[PDB]
């Protein structure tokens, strides 16, 4: 039912952009959980029975246009408060411009209702509502896409430090996002520096539909301190549903996406999944996938104003088993730019988050480090370059340990081996479940970074000097920079190094041991 005819290839699976979206629950097509099903093919669909948005709620809508200014599609006419977190921007549709002839006062309205009439050039009127529809199966228009440039600030020390996401870039990580075998992905939806999320929490199972059902529900927003769902749209893909729809879902999500960044807001789009994603609609398909991932990005939107707006994504990754190949995995990770490689054996060890710093990359360190060099600081990659080389000299090194043993190792290379683990237990580590260390602000992330590097530096500067190493493993200040990452005062923070330093010379003065 619902309404809905048309021939050529695609019957015009639509979704609806408007106040109501924020805290909903839909599914492959955008409808109310636990609503029956649709069915596909590779040339149109079907469906039953549901609405989208609640035709009965009213909205507080606030004119943001007078009578007579000319507008053009993504012009911004009014405003509706849909939470208490987020601002919904009223949006002339795309291909929709000329002059406002009619347009509501603030009051409270239904979505149904029309709030504004623009005469087009052709003398049309075109009668304008809170919200419109949209053909998933289309991107959605906007002005210019810009190249990867602004980074996606992630909290996170390995994340934002080694492997960059961008803002409008594509990201992949391991597993189901429901695995607790790691929480990486719980921190990812809540302290991304993205105003609205759209999860797709696919691949869902046994019970993994319930525990989001009730839980998220109450899971809070760490900045305001309200529900997360009061910014977040959510998209089921439960195992009784058709394929069509979970096949359909990326779709209908992506849309909303892109309709939030219309409004020049910056949405996370996360995409869950299991085994085999789907069956609806390898060759063609890696066609498909790819022109999902394309409509990425962060872009200057329709409008008279110029605003940017973007979609960042971040798919999971789950092949049949390990053997990591086809489906998902091999066809992905041949489009995104990003990979963050959970690693079983680093969980099994306790190392947190449990991201290999050997296998995964992110080809947009050199998109992002001039945001990093000119607002945070001018040594960012210079930095971190320095940084990974440890971890990679002391990768080799253990390789080597590894068959010859640790005892001919020379003072040089058991020092390179004390400051790369000071760089995996006080960096790469971070308590997601701290009240401080559970983000940390990009000022940190660099302060902590030169508290370290300067302590390499005085390391090797020591030995080179004829300081035992074991004078410097047991120096007063280390002890200071493993729980560097507790301490909210950057200030501190940064004065480890004036305290490395003049410790450092305390063993220059007593010479050695």
């Amino acid at each position: 039912r619902p309404g809905e005819p048309v021939v050529g290839t695609g019957a015009s699976l639509s979704v609806e952009l408007g106040p109501g979206l924020l805290t909903s629950i839909y599914d492959g097509i955008q409808r109310p959980l636990e609503v029956i099903r649709e069915k596909t093919g590779d040339f149109i669909a079907r469906g039953v029975t549901a609405p989208a948005l609640p035709r009965d709620k009213k909205w507080h809508f606030i004119p943001k246009a007078k009578v007579g200014d000319k507008v053009v599609g993504g012009d911004i006419i009014g405003e509706v408060p849909e939470t208490s977190i987020i601002v919904h921007k009223i949006m002339v549709p795309p291909g929709i411009e000329g002059e406002i002839v009619e347009i509501a006062e603030e009051g409270d309205y239904t979505i149904e209702e029309v709030i504004a009439k623009v005469k087009t050039p052709s003398g049309e009127i075109k009668e304008l509502k809170m919200y419109q529809r949209w053909p998933v199966r289309v991107k959605r228009p906007y002005k210019e896409k810009l190249p990867p440039e602004v980074p996606l600030i992630t909290g996170q020390r390995v994340i934002d430090t080694f492997f960059p996401q961008a803002k409008g870039g594509t990201a992949a990580i391991p597993g189901p996002f429901g695995s607790g075998k790691t929480v990486t992905q719980h921190q990812l939806a809540k302290w991304s520096d993205a105003q609205v999320v759209i999860y797709i929490g696919c691949g869902e199972r046994g019970n993994e539909m319930t525990d989001v059902l009730e839980e998220f529900p109450k899971l809070k927003d760490p900045k305001t301190g309200k529900p997360l769902m009061e910014r977040t749209v959510l998209i089921a893909n439960t195992s009784n549903m058709p394929v069509a729809a979970r096949e359909a879902s990326i779709y209908t999500g992506i849309t909303i996406a892109e309709y939030f960044r219309d409004m020049g807001y910056d949405v996370a789009l996360m995409a869950d999944s299991t085994s085999r994603w789907a069956e609806a609609l390898p060759a063609y398909l890696a066609s498909k996938l790819a022109e999902f991932y394309e409509r990425a990005g962060r872009v200057v939107t329709l409008g008279s104003d110029y605003r940017v707006g973007s979609v960042s994504v971040i798919g999971a990754v789950s092949p049949p088993g390990g053997d990591f190949s086809e489906p998902v995995v091999q066809n992905t990770l041949r489009v995104v730019k990003v990979f963050w490689a959970l690693d079983a054996d680093l969980a099994r060890r306790r190392h947190f988050p449990a991201i290999n710093w050997l296998t995964s990359y992110s080809l947009y360190v050199d998109a992002v480090k001039d945001w990093w060099h000119k607002n945070i600081d001018p040594e960012w990659k210079a930095m971190r370059d320095k940084a990974m080389a440890l971890l990679q000299k002391e990768s080799e090194l253990q390789e080597i340990v590894r068959i010859v043993g640790p005892d001919a190792l020379p003072e040089r290379e058991r020092a390179i081996l004390l400051v790369a683990r000071m760089l995996r237990e006080d960096y790469l580590q971070q308590d997601a479940f701290d009240e401080v260390d559970t983000y940390c602000p990009p000022e940190k992330q660099v302060t902590m970074m030169r508290v370290l590097l300067n302590f390499y530096d005085k390391t090797m500067e020591a030995i080179n000097r004829g300081v035992p190493l074991e004078e410097i493993a047991k120096l007063p200040v280390r002890e200071e920079i493993g729980r560097m990452k507790f301490e909210r005062d950057v200030s501190k923070i940064r004065s480890l190094i004036d305290k490395t330093n003049e410790q450092f010379e305390e063993l220059f003065k007593k010479y050695g041991a």
